[PDB]
């Protein structure tokens, strides 16, 4: 009941994506896509992941119509009742902007509550490279999407919700932090984290 308590407080709740909203790793999957898998600071790895797959946008459009991603079990009806609550929903992600949008408009999160980085793109499509003054091109951008987040809207209680140490991590500025292991279980985050879950129909409470 404590957890319900504190998880019903919030008037906006931020959601990590890979892992947490969805089974699968964005970046995973476009680097499958683009056949670099077995080839496969925060903005520096970033960089040098990317500078190997190139993933051009023909094949970014590949992976969203041909590999959509799975909603992890209880997303859906867990945002349903939080927007019927009028909870702001929120997605960081360290992801991508064109496969984190396709999540959100599945979960009815408005493209303004989405929050992860941009790749670009030539004009015929070649990679570009990617929009490197987002927040989420840094280390620790997803306390600095918080951080936005309260300046912007002020809100009163934001809650983060991931599976790992970013995440943890995004508290502070966030005013409470429930691990997610539904789907893999980082236990430096279980055995640290006040608030942690395996399945989230214990906050459909
Ligand atoms: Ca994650
Ligand atoms: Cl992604
Ligand atoms: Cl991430
Ligand atoms: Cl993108």
């Amino acid at each position: 009941s404590e957890l319900r308590k504190l998880f019903y407080s919030a008037d906006a709740v931020c959601f990590d994506v890979d892992s947490t909203v969805i089974r699968e790793e964005g970046i995973d999957e476009l680097a499958k896509i683009c056949g670099v898998e077995d080839a496969v600071p925060f903005k520096a790895a970033l960089t040098e992941r990317l500078a190997l797959i190139q993933p051009s946008r023909e094949q970014v459009q590949r992976l969203i119509a041909e590999q959509p991603p799975h909603l992890t079990p209880g997303i859906r009806e867990l945002v349903s009742r939080l927007q019927e609550r009028n909870v702001q929903v929120f997605l960081i992600s360290g992801g991508f902007r064109s496969i984190v949008e396709h999540v959100a408009s599945k979960l009815n999160i408005p493209a303004t509550n989405v929050f992860a980085n941009r790749l670009k793109f030539y004009f015929n499509g070649e990679y570009a490279g990617f929009d490197e003054t987002q927040p989420t091109a840094e280390s620790g951008g997803k306390g600095k999407v918080i951080k936005l987040l309260k300046e912007k809207f002020h809100f009163k209680k934001i809650i983060m919700i991931g599976d790992g140490a970013t995440d943890m991590e995004a508290c502070p500025p966030a005013d409470a932090f429930i691990g997610f292991g539904g789907n893999v279980i980082r236990q430096q985050v279980k055995d640290n984290a006040k608030w942690y879950i395996t399945d989230f129909v214990e906050l459909l409470g």
